[PDB]
């Protein structure tokens, strides 16, 4: 409900990727690439996925599948500051 | 309610900026840069504002102040394609 607290390292496609994985459950480069809402390349998506995972907004599972974390969820809901990297209360 | 359809030229701060202006009803570099949600500089905010207005997502008023447009609202609601620049 509160506004997202984004980090200075984020791009707009980060929010899109997080939103898509939140709704679909999991994501992978090829299938994210094919979304209308994603206007970056499959390799860029891979780069953003790796980045989101480094920041613990996503986590990598077997076979190049990525899935959202609690922090990723809290972030979408304005409850996690992705810049300072702490929950907000 | 549908997902936002962003353009290749946008940054994350554009959404944050549009969202804030949507809530408060206006925006200027100074007041925006003071929001905690905004992690870019005043000069940087000033440029994002100009670009959002260039793309008709904000209307610029005198004295460096901006308000959101219908197209800006539609964009936030997932009804406007900010890349091809057309309603959906």
């Amino acid at each position: 409900n509160a506004m997202r607290q984004s980090g200075s390292w984020m791009t707009i496609w980060d929010d899109r990727i997080l939103e898509i994985i939140h709704e679909e459950g999991n994501g992978s480069p090829k299938e994210l690439e094919d979304r209308d809402e994603i206007r970056i390349s499959k390799s860029s998506v891979s780069r953003r996925l790796k980045k989101l995972a480094d920041h613990d907004l996503l986590q990598p599972l077997a076979n190049g599948v990525y899935v959202i974390t609690e922090e990723g969820e809290a972030y979408l809901n304005g409850e996690y500051d992705a810049g300072k990297e702490r929950y907000i209360n």
